[PDB]
Order: C-alpha cells, then structure tokens, then sequence
C-alpha cells in the first residue's frame, strides 16, 4: 500500500477507542511497519497485545514529561530502527480540573504550565531528541482541536495548548524542512450542523493521518488539516 | 488503488504541463475510471491522446461560460455513466489585460465579470448540472491559490475571483453534504522561503488530488488544503 | 473630534436604520464634514433629509452598476470638493430569489454576476474613479458579513460576493498604501445568547468602529477586516 | 478626549521606546486616568518619572511570574481605584537563548515554559486577579505579534507563546463578556518595502489603536486580534 517501504512510531495507543489506534490501523493496512510507545505500565500490556495484532513487537516506554525518557526510548529505538521516517504525536492532557466551567475561573498557573508542556511542547521534544534519525522525506504528524482557533466552552486552556500546538507545527515544519523532513497537524473533529451530517471516527482520522505521514502528501507541510465534516466552515446552521 | 471503483471526470487538460495532467495521471495510476473534457476545437486531439494513454475514450466538449454547453456535456455523459462519483475543476480564467501592473488601474467591471464567472461560478455551475448523478460518496475538488487570501502583485483580480471560488468551496459543501458529497480545494503553490525547499509539481498536486476525491479523505469537506510546500505560513525568510 | 478636517463621502443611507446611517452619525458627531449618495429617484428626497441633518448639502445620484454613474458623480463631487479624504461603501444586493433556500439549487449565473458585480466590483469602481481626488492620508472602507468566511444557510450567493470583497480589500490596500491611502472592511454583525457580549450590534457601534477606520487614529491599519460582531465569529459551541 | 471617566491600568513601561509608553501617551491624551506597574526594582524610578507625567502617581510592582505579587499588586490598586476600566497587558519575555538560530535546536522545556508563562498565562492570571474591581464597559488589552500566526525565523518559541496568547484572547472574551467586559489583542508589525503603508508602524499608531480598543467606541469589537503593521501581514511577494 501507499506506506510500504515507512517505518513509523506511533504514541498514544491507550485503548481501542485511541486516535492513535485508528491511525495504526490505517497504516498497517497500508503497508507501514510501526512501533509503539505507551506512557505507563498501566498501559503496557494493552499497547503490546495491539503491537502484536500490527505484526510488531517494538514497544517502548515514554513518559514525554521527562527529557530522560524521551531520550532512553530513542535510543531503545535506534537498536532496532537506526533510521527512520517520522511519528504520530497523539499525547494530550489537562488536569480534570482545568475543564470545569468558566475559563477565566478554572485555569491556574499549574495547569496552564502541564497542559502546555504536554500537549505542545512534547511534540518538538520528540523531534529534537530524534532529529538525526530521520529520513529525508520523513513527516511527523500531531492532532490538534478547533479550541485552537475558537472559543469553546469547557476545553477551557486545552485550547491554548492546541493554538501553541499548531503555531509549534509551522515553527517546525520550517526548521526541518530543509533536511527534508514535512510537519503537519489533523485538527480532528470530536470522536448535525456538520455538513457531512455525521461525526468523524478514528477510521476517518486514521486515513488522513496515513495519507499525510506518507509521500503521497510530498506537497504538504506546515498545515492543520481539518478532518471535522465541515463543522468548522459553518454557521447558523 | 485507493481509487479503483471511482468514476471522476477531469476538466482542465489543455497540455502535459496542466494540473489537471498531474491530476488524471495520479487518478488512474490509483485505479479510478476517468472522463475528459476539453473546452473547444484547439484543444480536442491533444485531450484525445492523453484520455487514451489512460484508457478512456469518454471525451466531451464543455465550455463553462455557456448553461447550454455544460448541460449538453452532463446529458451526453449520462449515456456512459448514468452515475459516477465526482469531478476535478481544474478551470481558471483572467484577461491578460486584468494582471498587468497596479490592481486597481487594471481592474476593469468586465475584466472582473470575466475572471468570477469563469474561475469560480463555473464551480457550481457544473455542480447544479449533475448534481442527481453524484453517487454518494462523491467528491469536488477545484484549484486555488495563495492569492485568495494575500494580495499578490499582478494576481490581481485572479486573487477576487479565487477568493470567490473558496467561499463557493464551502457554500456547496455545506449544501451538498446531506446527500453525501464532499468538495474541496487544493491551494496549489505554483508551479527557497518555502519549508520544504522546492516548488510544488503537478505530481504532488496530483497525488493530493487523488486523496481528496478517494474515500480516504472521508472526514473532509468545505476545506482549503495548502499543497505548496509551507510557503502560505512561513515569514522573513 | 477626531474626524475634524476630514472630508468623508457616505454611500448606502436609505433609511434610519442603514448601517450607512449610523456610520454618517458617528463621523458627523466628530466633525467630519460628509457628502452622500442615493441609488435612484426615489430615495432622493429622503437622502436630501438625512443629509441636512448631518449638515451636509452635498447629495448626488450615484448607480454603481454603471460607470459613466460613478464618474458624473465624482465630476459633480469634484465641483464642492475637487480633494477629499474617502468614502465608506455601504451598497450590496442580490436578487432576493438567490437567498432562498439550498445554494446550489438556487444560485444562477445571472445572480452570481449581479451580486458580485453590485457588493464587491463596485468598491473598486469606485476607488478607480476618485484616486486623484484623494489626500495622503485618506482611508476607504467598507461593510461585510461573516457569510464571507463560513456556509450560512440562505446566506447564498452573497457570501461568494463578500469573500471576493474581503480580497478587493487587500488587493486595493496593497496598491493604494504607496500613495498615502488605506483600505479596511468591517465583518458587522447581524443588525446572540451566544454572543460573547450577549447583544448584537447596533449601527451606533458599526459608526464608532468605522469612524476610527476612516480617522487618523487607525494610520497604523490597512487591508484587514474587523469584525465588530461582539466576539460572535471566535466562539462556538457556546 | 474619548477615554474621559476611564480608569485604566497600564503594565510593561520600561523606556521611552516601550509599546506601552506610546500606548499610556495616547490614553493619556485622551483624558484616561492611569495607572503603572514596574517588573522590579530598577526599573521603580524611572516608572515613577514616566507616570508623573502622565498625571499618575499610582506606581506599584508586579512580578507576573508570581501570583503573590499580582495579588498584593491588585490589594494596593484597590486602595485607590476599588473600581477601575481595564488594563493594558504589554508584558512577554523568552530567555535569550530561545531566540538563537534553528528553532528545534534552540527551544528547550525549560525556555518554552517561561515564554508560556510570562507572555501568556500572566494576561489571564492578571484578570483572574481583578475581576471583581472591573466595571460594566470595560476593556482587557494584549500586545501580539505575526509569529504567532507564521514562522518567523528566530521568533522561534516566543511564536507559540503569542499563539496561546490570542487563544487567551478568545477564551477570556467569551468567558468575561457576558459580565460585560472585552478582552482583544493588537498584533503590532516590528517596532517595509513590502508593507502597504511603505513605513514602519509607530509606538504612536498602536497607542491610538489601543485607545480605541479600550474605550466605548470599540463597543462592539471582542475576541478580535486587530493588526496594526500596516497591512504587512495581508500581502505577500510584494
Ligand atoms: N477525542 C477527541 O474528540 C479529540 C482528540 N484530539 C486529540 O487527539 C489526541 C489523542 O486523544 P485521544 O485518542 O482521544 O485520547 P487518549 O486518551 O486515547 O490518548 C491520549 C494519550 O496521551 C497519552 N499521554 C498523556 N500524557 C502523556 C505523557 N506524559 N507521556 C506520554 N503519553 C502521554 C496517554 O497515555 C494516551 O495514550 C490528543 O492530543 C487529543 O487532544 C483531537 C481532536 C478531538
Ligand atoms: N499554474 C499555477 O501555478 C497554479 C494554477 N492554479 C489553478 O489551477 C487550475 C489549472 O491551471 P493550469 O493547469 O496551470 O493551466 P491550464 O492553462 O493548463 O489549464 C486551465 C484550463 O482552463 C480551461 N478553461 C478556461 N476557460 C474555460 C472555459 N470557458 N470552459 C472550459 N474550460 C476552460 C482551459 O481550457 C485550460 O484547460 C486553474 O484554476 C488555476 O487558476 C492554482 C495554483 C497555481
Ligand atoms: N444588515 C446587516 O445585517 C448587515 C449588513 N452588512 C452590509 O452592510 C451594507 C449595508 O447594508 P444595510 O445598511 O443593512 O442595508 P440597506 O438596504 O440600508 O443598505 C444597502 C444600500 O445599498 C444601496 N444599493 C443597492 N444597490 C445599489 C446600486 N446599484 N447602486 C447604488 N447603491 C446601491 C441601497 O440603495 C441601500 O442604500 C451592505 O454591504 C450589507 O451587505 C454587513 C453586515 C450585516
Ligand atoms: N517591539 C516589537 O517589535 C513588538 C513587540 N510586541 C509585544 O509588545 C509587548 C511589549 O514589548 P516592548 O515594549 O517591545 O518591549 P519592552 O521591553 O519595552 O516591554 C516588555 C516589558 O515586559 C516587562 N516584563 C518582562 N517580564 C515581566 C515579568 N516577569 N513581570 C512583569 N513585567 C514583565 C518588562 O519589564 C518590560 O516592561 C510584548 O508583549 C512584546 O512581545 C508585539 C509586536 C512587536
Ligand atoms: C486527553 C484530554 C484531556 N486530558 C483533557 C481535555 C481534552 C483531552 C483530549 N480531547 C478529548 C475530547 C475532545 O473533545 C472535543 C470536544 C470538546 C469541547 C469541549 C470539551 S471537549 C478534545 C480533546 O482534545
Ligand atoms: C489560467 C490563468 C489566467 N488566465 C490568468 C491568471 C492566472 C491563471 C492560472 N494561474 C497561473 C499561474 C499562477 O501562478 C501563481 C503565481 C503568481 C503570482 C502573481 C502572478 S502569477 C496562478 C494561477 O492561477
Ligand atoms: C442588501 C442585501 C441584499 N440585497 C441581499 C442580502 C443581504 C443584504 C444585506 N445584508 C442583510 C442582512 C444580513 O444578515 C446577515 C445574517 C444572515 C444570514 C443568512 C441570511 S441573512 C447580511 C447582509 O449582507
Ligand atoms: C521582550 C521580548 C523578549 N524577551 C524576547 C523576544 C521578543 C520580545 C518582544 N518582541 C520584540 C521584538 C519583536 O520583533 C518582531 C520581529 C522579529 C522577528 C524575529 C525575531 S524578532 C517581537 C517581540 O515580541
């Protein structure tokens, strides 16, 4: 398929429902080889039993809060992969807290701090602890949100998190481009007024996401891809 | 490939150096069923050839400027394909005389009339005249550029016109959503302080093309994708 | 106030409750002197009221589906003021059988090319016909709707218009700045629960954001287009 | 002038050349009452100088790195002003080696927080911590830039704290305008030959914007990044 010939890592993976596990599905069937990583041991074993049904058996821990481990598992990585071509950041959190009501009101200082620091900057963390690794013509790839770019209640300072996320996705993607690497974000509808009158599962994102870490998407860099329906180019509805 | 099953008819090829080109050649090496137009006599042998080279003899003569034309062209490709699956707009227009120097000195009511008429209602034209031979699951794609948002030196009233046929983008993919047809654009760059440190081809664009009008690209509609290499959200470079 | 020396020309006020109206009010209120606009004969009378009232006698036809229109009422301009500082463009249409119901079923050819020639060709028209009447330092400026930017049911065929408006903006900015001229629009609101100021907007504050747009104030900005919509276009879900 | 019986707040004076500076002239000149934070004690002095002559002697520190020193900033205000009219927020740092070459070699965890922090999350923290003190009609105001919407070449992690920080925008907007008030942010061009206006903008033009925007003429604009570079941002390959 249009990905034989890739190997890409793929975070997130944290049960069936995951992004991370639509993408891996869409890719594997496209002909990628993939590896894993998984945050905790609490989701070691259910990341190594999808790992195997993928036909891997490379998966890695990584907690992306800690410079150490993102470094540790790049390097358990590059005993098996010295080289290879890109991953699927697909790691997003807040505190509960964050997201209870008034935005003004929930945000504190402290989870302004984590939600930033996991959701946007882990990305580049990523990148700069494999840089060397990559193929030319490698893409990375992450999921950002319309909270980006909208107001929306509840999600509160996760949309800050995503607008840094997105403004990390062109910083990046001009950094690397010149080394022949491509940056590119989903922003992701929620997993009506949508115009293709249904929400977008992880088959749809997982799709899109195997078509942009693949060289099909050569022209393409720097870019959100809103994989919503439609929802967002539409009013009143 | 992840077009086989697909009937799309191509607008646009005018010469080997055409988008559209780009576009059917991707189209068919991904195994969808293709049908030609060409706008008038100058053009015909030339679409012939290449409709040929990718094994349809489905090539009908349609000037967009013209009600009667477009429907004559839809009528005589209901006798081959009662239904089929969408259409690729590759069809733009501006008097020479409209992209010489200061916009406003060469903008003219008739120059202006022109470039819309050609380069963004002939969008939905095409749309309204066979809209109840969309299969579901089809999907629109037209072209675009960087000038619908920016004002580009001697783009001139080009840039009116595109930024028209992007507004048309959304309009008709929110209208034709509940009966399952997706529409996009693809704003091509064309064809340094670019990321990725080349111009963009008529194979990249095509092998976007062919994602957006395949079902892979299920959960995408109303959207502008930039295939241009970064360029649109770098700066100072 | 902060339009005194300014001389202003104001186009669109049919009625009292015109955006056009507004806009006239706010930049009369701070001392600009205003010229204005009618489409046809039947609005002359009514123009010439509302022209007195914001001490104007300046009051001249004006159809922008025609050019000899544009440039016999800038002759005539020119005869009062042979120099001014800019206009506010406050015309759109389309066929009202454009705006009903599903876009594709009920746009045609002939409203496509009537509303874009009326709501966005026109601007420039107008431009063209006055550029060496205009002062360094002048600003032009006109109106749209969020129906640019996103699919509002009925909305239609105008939404195409205002986005090709939007770049005219841009396009007219980016020739004209070399010579001491800016170009902005505003994104109105509509003229709610989910607006962030929990109101909509009323042409008194549509006239307060235009007459800073068209005011020294806002020499640091051209070719944007400001939505004074009480936050409306940045929320969703609400 | 048009910010008479408005009692603004005005943080991020540190010379002459600072935004806010031109933006305190500017509210000053139209009748605003002021008040001044400094970041730490070097600067106390010549803040003191800055807001004597602008009619202040309200001149407290605020180190927006801690809440402790907006709380106590915000207690010492409310001895004089129990009730003011918003404030300008014009405060952003990234350490110096942020800044330096190639973006994903430079940024580190360490810097990417601190640029978060200080030129994102304050703006927040600083309205959280005054909420109760604003009156109906009053006006929230940050100062942004064009990194956070492109990459720009050494703008580098300070790019993603301006992008956080016009989501701040949005975000405190739609929170705090049903409560009546607006939150917005000018994005300043640098403080050319490719800029319409064919100039650089001025502490001048962004404080007369910023006026505007923090006063009732801006009435109907909330949520809204406005651009004050001139239209630079709108054109390309000029
Ligand atoms: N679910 C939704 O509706 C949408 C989700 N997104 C984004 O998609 C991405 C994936 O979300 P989902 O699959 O829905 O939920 P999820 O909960 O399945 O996955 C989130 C993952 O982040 C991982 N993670 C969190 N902190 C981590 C850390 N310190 N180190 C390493 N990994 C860490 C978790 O282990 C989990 O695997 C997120 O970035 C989310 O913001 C985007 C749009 C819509
Ligand atoms: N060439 C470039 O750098 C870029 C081009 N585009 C867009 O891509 C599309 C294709 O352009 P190109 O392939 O470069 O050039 P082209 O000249 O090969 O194709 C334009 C086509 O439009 C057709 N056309 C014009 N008026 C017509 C009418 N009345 N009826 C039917 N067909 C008509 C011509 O026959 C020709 O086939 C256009 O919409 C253009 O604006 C977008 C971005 C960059
Ligand atoms: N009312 C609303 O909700 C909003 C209106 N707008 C825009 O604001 C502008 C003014 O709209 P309104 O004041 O609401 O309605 P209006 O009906 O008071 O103003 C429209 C004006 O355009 C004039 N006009 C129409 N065709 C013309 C022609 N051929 N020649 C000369 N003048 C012509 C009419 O005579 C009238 O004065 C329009 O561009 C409209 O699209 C923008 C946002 C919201
Ligand atoms: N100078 C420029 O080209 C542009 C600047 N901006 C933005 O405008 C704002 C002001 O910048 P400038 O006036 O140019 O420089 P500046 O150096 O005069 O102002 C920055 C201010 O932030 C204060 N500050 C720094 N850390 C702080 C902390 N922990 N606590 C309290 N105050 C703190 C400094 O004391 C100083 O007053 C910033 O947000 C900047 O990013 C926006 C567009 C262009
Ligand atoms: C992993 C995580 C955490 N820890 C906190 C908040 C959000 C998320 C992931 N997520 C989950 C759902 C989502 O839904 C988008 C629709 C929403 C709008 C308002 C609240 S949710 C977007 C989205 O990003
Ligand atoms: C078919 C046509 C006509 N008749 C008039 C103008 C433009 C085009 C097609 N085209 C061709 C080239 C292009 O280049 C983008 C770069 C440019 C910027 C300024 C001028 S060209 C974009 C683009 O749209
Ligand atoms: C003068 C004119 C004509 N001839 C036809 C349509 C619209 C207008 C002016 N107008 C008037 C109202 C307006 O309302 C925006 C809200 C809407 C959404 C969908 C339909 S109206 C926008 C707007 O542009
Ligand atoms: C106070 C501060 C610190 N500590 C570090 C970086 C930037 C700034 C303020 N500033 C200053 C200049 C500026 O110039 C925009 C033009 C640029 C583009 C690339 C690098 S500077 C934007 C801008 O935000």
């Amino acid at each position: 398929g249009f990905l034989s010939g890739k190997r890409i890592l793929v975070t997130g993976v944290a049960s069936k429902l995951s992004i991370a596990y639509g993408i891996a599905q869409a890719m594997h069937r496209e002909g990628a080889e993939l590896a894993f990583t998984y945050q905790n041991d609490k989701l070691k074993g259910r990341v190594e039993e999808f790992a195997a049904q993928l036909g891997s058996d490379i998966v890695l821990q990584c907690d992306v809060a800690e410079d150490a481990s993102i470094d540790t598992m790049f390097a358990e990585l590059g005993k098996v992969w010295p080289k290879f071509d890109g991953f699927v950041h697909s790691i997003g959190f807040a505190p509960g807290d964050q997201l209870d009501g008034d935005y003004v009101n929930a945000v504190t200082r402290e989870g302004f701090k984590i939600a930033h620091d996991i959701s946007s900057y882990s990305f580049v963390a990523m990148a700069k602890a494999c840089r060397s690794m990559l193929n030319p013509g490698s893409a990375l790839l992450t999921l950002s949100y319309l909270g980006a770019e909208r107001a929306i209640p509840n999600y509160n300072v996760m949309g800050l998190a995503k607008a840094s996320l997105e403004a990390n996705v062109r910083y990046m993607a001009n950094a690397m481009g010149p080394e022949g690497v491509r940056v590119n974000a989903i922003s992701a509808g929620p997993i009506a007024v949508t115009p293709i009158r249904r929400t977008v599962t992880i088959e749809d994102v997982g799709n899109s996401a195997a078509f942009l870490c693949s060289d099909l998407s050569a022209g393409i860099s720097g870019e959100v891809v809103h994989v919503d329906g439609g929802f967002s180019i539409a009013a009143m509805n």
